[PDB]
DNA sequence: GTTGGATGGTAGG
DNA sequence: CTAACGCTACCATCCAAC
């Protein structure tokens, strides 16, 4: 069983690049305007020149132009980018029609069906890796091992335009004497949670009893950790089925007043239709950001599926609902469908 | 004593 | 306006309703 991953480089950014090279060789940011106030919002990622100097995906644009004034700032075209994305993925298909899309600018092939061994595997990679830069102009990072999560790992290891691959005795190397922060899955708050205990590796979480972790990480997470380490974790490529779509905005003030706040809610309703042409939801949640950024939301499953006129209606209750029971002022109101028939 | 809906925690592109 | 986007998926915890 062979799966072969593959991440296309600071994609958002690449892309850019691809439009104007002259950006190429210096520092580009690719940002959210969220419309607040002139350079409101947040970076959604950034090329490597960018990155020297601490500009990365989620930092504030304030932060960033503060850090790095002198480098290019662009909106983010997401929907430019999902064409690429497509695009590529298309040619992905080539090579396997087994395929698992995990994001705008990842996807996992099973080449258990095209390759014999690793050696193989990794030829087509650089056969991937040529196909793309070819008819997309696009460099993209590409990871082979047993399965998913240390095909995504050997991919991490190897960014950017990288290409690496794990094999049977290289994973028993890592299970061994990788950093657990380094899993995926793994963040701050568990691998901190972790650092608790003395688990530093993979490994460790087999010297720790079951009983302890269960009830410090939770039992999805226990399971899934251990089996990696005893090497057994095997999830299938398998086609994901979109199971919820929303939308949400920042407002141009904080308010509590309904009639000011409704029309920003309404804009995400008819968005929210229009992204889900066809797909009929059964469940409705409106989500507010407060003003010390919390998030609070309410929702409602229905019986049957929901019709716009339905959702306008409903949404607005479930506002109410969150301003009869949170004091703070709102900051950023959205909504989000699903449970679809 | 499941389950499954309501709200939130956590991770990640 | 005076910093912190916009998405999504999976899981944990609670409590009613069966
Ligand atoms: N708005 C927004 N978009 C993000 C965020 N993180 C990632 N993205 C988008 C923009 C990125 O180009 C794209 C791919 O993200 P990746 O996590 O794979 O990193 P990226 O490709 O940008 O650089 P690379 O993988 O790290 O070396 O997804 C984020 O926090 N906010
Ligand atoms: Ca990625
Ligand atoms: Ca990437
Ligand atoms: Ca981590």
């Amino acid at each position: 069983g062979i799966v072969l991953f593959v991440d296309f480089d600071y994609f958002y950014a690449q892309v850019e690049e691809v439009l104007n090279p002259s950006l190429k060789g210096k520092p580009v940011v690719v940002c959210v305007f969220s419309g607040r106030f002139e350079d409101s919002g947040a970076v959604a990622t950034a090329n490597y020149e960018a990155r020297k100097f601490g500009v990365k995906a989620g930092i504030p644009i304030v932060e960033a132009k503060k850090i790095l004034p002198n480098a290019v700032y662009l909106p983010m075209r997401k929907e430019v980018y999902q064409q690429v994305s497509s695009r590529i993925m298309n040619l992905l298909r080539e090579y396997s029609e087994k395929i698992e899309i995990a994001s705008i600018d990842e996807a996992y092939l099973d080449i258990s069906d095209k390759v014999r061994d690793y050696r193989e595997a990794y030829n087509l990679g650089l056969e991937i890796k040529n196909k793309i830069l070819e008819k997309e102009k696009i460099t993209v990072t590409v990871g082979i091992s047993k399965n998913k999560v240390f095909a995504k790992i050997a991919a991490d290891m190897a960014k950017p335009n990288g290409i690496k691959v794990i094999d049977d005795e290289e994973v028993k190397r890592l299970i061994r004497e990788l950093d657990i922060a380094d899993v995926p899955g793994i963040g701050n708050i568990t691998a901190e949670k972790l650092k608790k205990l003395g688990i530093n590796k993979l490994v460790d979480t087999l010297s720790i009893e079951f009983d302890k972790l269960k009830g410090m990480i939770g039992e999805a997470k226990a399971k899934y950790l251990i089996s990696l380490a005893r090497d057994e974790y095997n999830e299938p490529i398998r086609t994901r089925v979109r199971k919820s779509i929303g939308r949400i905005v920042t407002m141009k003030r904080n308010s509590r007043n309904l009639e000011e706040i409704k029309p920003y809610l309404f804009r995400a309703i008819e968005e929210s239709y229009y992204k889900l042409d066809k797909r009929i939801p059964k469940a409705i949640h409106v989500v507010a950001v407060t003003e010390d950024l919390d998030i609070v939301s309410r929702g409602r499953t229905f019986p049957h599926g929901i019709s716009k006129e339905t959702a306008y209606s409903e949404s607005v209750k479930l506002l109410q609902k969150i301003l009869e029971e949170d004091e703070r002022k709102i900051r950023r109101i959205g909504v989000r469908f699903s449970k679809f028939i």
